């Protein structure tokens, strides 16, 4: 282990779209918390190199760790990760983050052999709604929704984690032109070289249905390893359902209705929240 300050930290549980999650023991309350370490030069070399002056680049890549930052100082639900110190000198080239522990990890790896059931699916989808909710009052955009993303506490209740990506929006919603994202949860809007920009919170949703379909079936609706035909495939193949395991017909309804490829008419959360599927048990 190594020392830093009152905590002590012991081994890796976690690796997200930057730096490494350790577990950290602090002695001034006998807690376990979880540790997101970052180097500020590597985080800026991630970026790219910038180029010589003549998907613009930004000018300040370290900018964007200072908004996840800001984005979880501003958040405080049950289904989001909570965010209790940063430790950060302006001298030094490491930032840590400092977060309450929600301690069984990940709730999967996609793929998996071993999918939940409807049941289960349902209870955490449940909370996932509602922290995406939240999230979006709160004018966040969270743009890499996908279950390895989700943890699952000692409660059974999942929590949204890896803000690493997430943007804070003015306005009603987020205009982008372009966007980040693991490609196979990316709406197909997002992938064509089009003269129009997209909302940013039905990206959000686009990636809740693939996560939706990933916790019943542990695989992803459009898949290929070619990353031309995965785009390919989420742009143009129509969804299906594998025979087994046979799934209700309303969580087909609510799958579909995420998954349309039309951001125009894609379903929004308010109605997710009351979709049959999601009010029964
Ligand atoms: C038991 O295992 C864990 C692992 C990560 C945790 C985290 C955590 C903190 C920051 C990030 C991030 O990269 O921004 C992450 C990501 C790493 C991969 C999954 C999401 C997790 C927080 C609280 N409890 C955790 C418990």
């Amino acid at each position: 282990s190594m020392q830093l300050n009152q905590y002590t930290l012991k081994d890796e549980i976690g690796k997200g779209s930057y730096g490494v999650v350790k577990l950290a023991y602090n002695e001034n309350d006998n807690t376990y918390y979880a540790m997101k370490v970052l180097s500020k030069k590597k985080l800026i070399r991630q970026a790219g190199f910038p180029r010589r002056p003549p998907c613009i680049q930004p000018r300040g890549p370290i900018e964007q760790v200072y908004q996840e930052i800001a984005i979880l100082k501003k958040l405080d639900h049950p289904n989001v990760v909570k965010l209790v110190e940063v430790l950060d000198d302006p001298n030094e080239d490491h930032l840590y983050m400092v977060f309450e522990l929600v301690n069984q990890g990940p709730v999967m790896e996609v793929p998996t052999l071993k999918p939940l059931s409807e049941d289960q699916a349902r209870f955490y989808f449940q909370d996932l709604i509602k922290g995406i909710e939240y999230l979006h009052y709160q004018k966040i955009i969270h743009r890499d929704i996908k279950p390895s993303n989700l943890l699952v506490g000692e409660d059974g209740h999942i929590k949204i984690a890896d803000f690493g990506v997430s943007n804070e929006f003015k306005g009603s919603d987020a205009l982008l032109s372009n966007t980040v994202g693991t490609p196979a949860f990316m709406a197909p809007e997002s992938l064509s070289e089009t003269r129009k920009i997209f909302s940013g919170k039905a990206l959000d949703v686009w990636a809740m249905g693939v996560t939706l379909y990933c916790f019943v079936f542990g695989q992803c609706p459009f898949m290929d390893e070619r990353i031309m035909c995965l785009h390919s495939k989420i742009k143009s193949q129509a969804l299906e359902f594998p025979d087994q395991p046979d799934i209700a017909e309303d969580l087909k309804d609510l799958i579909t209705r995420m998954l349309d490829k039309n951001p125009e008419s894609r379903i929004v959360v308010p109605e997710i929240k009351l979709h049959p599927w999601v009010t029964r048990h």
